[PDB]
RNA sequence: ACAUGAGGAUCACCCAUGU
RNA sequence: ACAUGAGGAUCACCCAUGU
RNA sequence: ACAUGAGGAUCACCCAUGU
RNA sequence: ACAUGAGGAUCACCCAUGU
């Protein structure tokens, strides 16, 4: 068994979704990449550790690139025009039993969820408001 | 129109669903409580800013308690056991069009789907492997 | 094949049985726990190491909790009122044949197999005489 | 009772087996050996004693021999390369009863059983993957 | 996918193929070896990282065992007389597409194929006249 | 005889072939580049050495350019976007015979056949899992 | 770093010693 | 190194403060 | 000079370490 | 205050380092 698998990181349906695949696990820090030009792929990173004596702590990171082509002198590259960062750390003392971490996980899929206040002021360039 | 309004934070279904519903607005900082003791209450905050000249930061928060009841010398008290804290921060240049933040929010979503590597690691107390 | 499997740690007769599951591989060294909170989970690790020019070594743990309901500050944890800790470690020359290591095993096999002097001596709290 | 008897520790299903008898007493450490020189013997060893005001510790330690090429009788050298040692170092709680005791034993059998990831790696010259 | 599978690593048209399987992951670097004891075995192992902000490198190693006048499963000293050491390091520009990375493939099979060079200067205790 | 001779180092199957022409031995390093200015050419070096009293290290060295076109000080040059840099040692012991190095040959082919393990990976830009 | 310890542990950590 | 920060990044880096 | 490094490179060059 | 850190928290706090 393995968890340290691909999976789909952007679903557009069943073409155009983008898929990460294992890439290296030194020191503990799982990567995932998609294919093609490493300078245009995604990225997602996740490390667990034990923070603290009652905690134990995910730390999960995400790379959305913007696509372009950069020409200089004539000579072009396949580059990230910029790319987003999400920067995730999550928190779990050590009396969590698996039904809690469960319910960490819902809660973490409902704030997310489409129609949620924080997917669609991020969807939409926006805030609260 | 408000996007600072109540919604399920953990669907149980349509009984045991958590909501979690606005409760303050003072300093940029949008934050949401579910119902009864505040003590036992599941908390979310999210404020964004213009973190530098191209981007803008995301901060958003998310607190799951451990519901107890705490007894100290036969009076007892609604307390939280213990708390998870998810602490997660997005940037995004300011080039983003609509099309790139609605992309970046697929992606935090499939992070995050049943059966991907990491909600999978974290429901079951464990890591990746 | 994976060897990274789960199996039952202790085996009550097909019911009350402690199954250990996969959790961990960070750093080399495989982690399986038990279905608990990780403050009461029983834990398995294994990691090879070619500890000389010559030789490889196995270090395996194995942790088997007391499991417990502890009030601390009024409220109540689930915790371990105590672990044992198992320690192996195996040196194996280079030179072993698969089945001069398949004679390793049957050798820990009968070792401790039940009605021999160690496991009875063991579970009598007992030393040999 | 009276344990430190002979017993069967590589079984082989009646032809072959080998059988390793009581050698060796000296300061409580019970010793049992095969039928061989002592450079080619199968060798256990076991003695408990109070680790810690907490803790009582055995520690077993098995001796197998590389059985591929080997030269019955023979002078082997390196004596390094002709020898695998097992090193068992079980920590048990002052306040672990029979029936504690026992389970432990069952960790260990069930650890080392057949089939298991632990037994299948070292037999397959392997790590876990 | 999942590349990390058995496959035939010396080719001898059926019978005596030398098949090498997986043997470890401690790391995320994958290791394979063939069905003998480790002072014997056929061995590849590989891993992939980011060498600097501009390059992705292959670590790729492979072990052959001198195979004329051995004893299987003998104990065969100095190590250095029985074995054959192969050590590939693949630089690879962030900017090679998935296409860029199939032609190099292409120039290291050319490299290697039968007739050529190099696999003749190899195989033939020579250099090049 | 005499193995410096020309060879397809990229095998387009007949057309768009990368041949590699003998170009230098000076210094006893054998140097082969393909018909291109020598900004733009694939190079392959390989040089022989008696590394140690009883090893005999080869070194084999290729480079896959990415040509393109710069325009510098308002003037066109042919030159290489950027360069794949494959760097490979192989240590035989001077006990290996004919054969033996034949078996070298043959996992050195094996390992890069269309379809195994370590090809697949890199030409898709990926890790082995 | 190894190495060995019927050295210790709250257990992937610490000790002491011969290199 | 710990910890926190609606501190920053080019993102497993860097910064400040309370152990 | 060797030696070893899932050390680096702009790649017949540089690094660090055990001799 | 900026920035970063698989730094910590009792979680919009606190810590370290590069502006």
């Amino acid at each position: 068994a393995s968890n340290f698998t691909q999976f789909v990181l952007v679903d557009n349906g069943g073409t155009g979704d983008v898929t990460v695949a294992p890439s290296n696990f030194a020191n503990g820090v799982a990567e995932w990449i998609s294919s093609n030009s490493r300078s245009q792929a995604y990225k997602v990173t996740c490390s667990v550790r034990q923070s603290s004596a009652q905690n134990r702590k995910y730390t999960i990171k995400v790379e959305v690139p913007k696509v372009a082509t950069q020409t200089v002198g004539g000579v072009e590259l396949p580059v990230a025009a910029w790319r987003s960062y999400l920067n995730m750390e999550l928190t779990i003392p050590i009396f969590a039993t698996n039904s809690d971490c469960e319910l960490i996980v819902k809660a973490m899929q409902g704030l997310l969820k489409d129609g949620n206040p924080i997917p669609s002021a991020i969807a939409a360039n926006s805030g609260i408001y």
